């Protein structure tokens, strides 16, 4: 009754997998993720993943539904979901340079957001831990008011507190090298234990932070749009190429001296550097992100 219900206006952008399009479903827009078939190997747990759990969040792409329209003709699965024309975080910071305001907002919205994918809530109608597993810039969606929340979340990893195990996603093909922690970059990470993959999860988001932080502009002063490594990795970086960068010179994205003259990035500075420890267990958590950047927000209005 959904699927069949929409109809495809536009493309809007290619994911690595599949791809997605702004629909029209009873007189609004909606996006629409299509997968390529062989592309199935995640249409089902990207599915479960925005249902098995109570994922609702200002900050987390809303879910709306998962149709399989595998037509009699051929294979159309569908993966239906809010619409947020800005798309991607990573267009937005190509696109635009931010007030001091919208990188506290974008900062913000950002880490509340993997602060909620985080929690646990056990119980009766509980909630499991998810780590993301693949944070990034184009995987973060930028809405209409100027806050972010989690999209992609098809390669996350869900926690069984009750049985301490971890519900494994069925696919073959790990994360963004370029994102990937130094655990997971030489290969040391315990993927067994839970905590490994949101302190993972941590790491990422500093980068992403250096990335809208580089576009804050203030008094005409920004940098251009850069990706974490640009001045030391190729384009499509591979696993030896960021494992020697990031660990074995132990090379971390450069902060200008300048985001000192500023308390915000000042701030933002310091999470960042806190979420780039090689020993994710020193790293902040999101939670305590969430609350320094909120601290931060109030007293900036
Ligand atoms: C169903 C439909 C789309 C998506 C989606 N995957 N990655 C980004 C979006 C997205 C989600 C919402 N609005 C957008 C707007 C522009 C570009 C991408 C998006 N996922 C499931």
């Amino acid at each position: 009754t959904i699927a069949r219900t929409i109809v495809l206006q536009e493309s809007i952008g290619k994911g690595r997998f599949g791809e997605v399009w702004r629909g029209k479903w009873r007189g609004e827009e909606v996006a629409v993720k299509i997968f390529s078939s062989r592309e199935e190997r995640s249409w089902f747990r990207e599915a479960e993943i925005y249902q098995t759990v109570m994922l609702r969040h200002e900050n987390i792409l809303g879910f709306i539904a998962a149709d399989n329209k595998d037509n009699g003709t051929w294979t159309q699965l569908w993966l239906v979901s809010d619409y947020h024309e800005h798309g991607s975080l990573f267009d937005y910071l190509n696109r635009y340079t931010v007030t001091v305001e919208g990188m506290i907002k974008l900062a913000l919205s950002t880490a509340s957001g993997l602060a909620h994918l985080h929690m646990e809530i056990v119980g009766t109608q509980g909630k499991p831990a998810i780590a993301h597993r693949d944070l990034k810039s184009k995987n973060i969606l930028v809405k209409k008011n100027g806050t972010c929340c989690i999209a992609d979340l098809g390669l996350a990893v869900r926690h069984d507190s009750a049985t301490d195990t971890i519900d494994i996603a069925p696919n073959h093909r790990v994360g963004t090298k370029r994102y990937m922690a130094p655990e997971v970059l030489d290969d040391s990470i315990n993927m067994k234990h839970f905590e490994s993959f949101k302190r993972a999860d941590i790491y990422a988001m500093g980068l992403v932070f250096w990335e809208i932080a580089r576009r804050c502009s203030i008094g005409g002063i920004h940098e251009d749009y850069q990706l974490p490594y640009y001045d030391l990795v190729p384009s499509d970086p591979s696993v030896e190429e960021m494992r020697k960068v990031v660990c074995e010179q132990k090379l971390r994205p450069n902060i200008p001296n300048r985001w000192q003259s500023c308390e915000a990035l000042r701030v933002m500075a310091k999470i960042m550097r806190e979420c780039w420890y090689a020993n994710g267990a020193a790293r902040l958590t999101a939670l305590r992100i969430k609350k320094t950047l909120s601290q931060l927000s109030q007293q900036e209005g």
